[PDB]
């Protein structure tokens, strides 16, 4: 099948440029299970021309793999090795022959930006006053902005653009991850899956919902969903409403209430990326210069 092809040919490419020896390589606590596989922390010797040891996170298969979980993890490689950029996470390298494939990447301090931000709920009094400010939250929001305007000029689509797969780094700043999901359009501009998707149903543009058509407009669609997360400080969207609702919900018109702790200009933005019709939601670039309006 299409996956043994694809093992069969990544096993007999050397790929001296990312391969890295297994033995230079010391695995650490997990750091978290998503798809695909399990994440860890580790360190590295000797990795990229760096002396000495370099703490890196490794990606790797969970416990009793499937073939769609490996498929995944084998394309997340393939993109991550185009990819170079701030707010992307980066790839120094994978782990191929004698043991199971694994990934290495940079070590994000903070984890997930959703775990981020619903740790910080806990510094202070209470609901009613917030450690983050306003302005560092835009400020992610623009960081992520820059990286996805960077991912749509080299026609890729992200697909699964949520708080829980962006990485908050040293310095806390953004780093867009999870690409196992990312599908390359350059050809045709659109991806289209007959299958029923892997992405959870609350971050899907209502076009990706109903005719399984992903673009980068539909990523716009998931970028609103993230915006909300944020002001919310990693909040659930639809709160209380089943995921089958939201078939009839937002073809009705129907969409999410401005949130607490959101202003007017910043819900415009958000009601903007949910527009039915793709083309009249905003690009990234104007995302981008939207948020910085909002900037003091
Ligand atoms: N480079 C990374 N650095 C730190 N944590 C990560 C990294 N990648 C994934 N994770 C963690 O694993 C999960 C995503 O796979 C999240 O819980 C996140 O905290």
């Amino acid at each position: 099948g299409p996956l043994s092809l694809s093992v069969d040919a990544f096993k007999i490419l050397a790929a001296p440029k990312w391969e890295f020896p297994r033995k230079n390589l010391v695995l650490g606590k997990t750091l978290g299970e998503g798809e695909f596989g399990k994440v860890v922390k580790a360190t590295a010797f000797h990795l990229k021309g760096r002396a000495g040891y370099t703490t890196v996170a490794v990606k790797m298969l969970k416990e009793n793999a499937s073939p769609s979980e490996l498929r995944d993890l084998l394309s997340e490689f393939n993109v991550l090795k185009q990819v170079n950029h701030p707010h992307v996470i980066k790839l120094y390298g994978a782990c191929s022959q004698d043991g199971p494939l694994l990934l290495i990447v940079e070590y994000a301090k903070y984890g997930s930006l959703r775990g981020f931000l619903r740790e910080s709920r806990k510094v202070g009094p209470g609901p009613d006053e917030r450690a983050l400010t306003m302005g560092d939250l835009i400020s992610f929001a623009w960081q992520i902005s820059q990286g996805m305007q960077y991912l749509a000029e080299m026609k890729l689509v992200h697909r699964d653009l949520a708080a829980r797969n962006i990485l908050v780094a040293e310095g806390r700043k953004m780093k867009i991850s999870d690409f196992g999901l990312s599908r390359d359009v350059y050809e045709e501009d659109f991806y289209v899956k007959r299958s029923q998707g892997r992405i959870p149903v609350k971050w899907m543009a209502i076009e990706s919902l109903f005719d399984h058509i992903y673009t980068t407009q539909s990523d716009v669609w998931s970028f609103g969903v993230l915006l909300w997360e944020i002001v919310t400080l990693g909040g659930n969207p639809y709160p209380g409403i089943p995921p089958e609702r939201l078939f009839n919900l937002l073809k009705t018109g129907h969409r999410m209430e401005r949130p607490d702790n959101c202003s007017e200009e910043m819900y415009r933005l958000m009601l903007q990326c949910w527009k039915q019709e793709p083309d009249k939601r905003p690009v990234f670039a104007d995302i981008s210069k939207d948020l910085e309006k909002m900037m003091v």
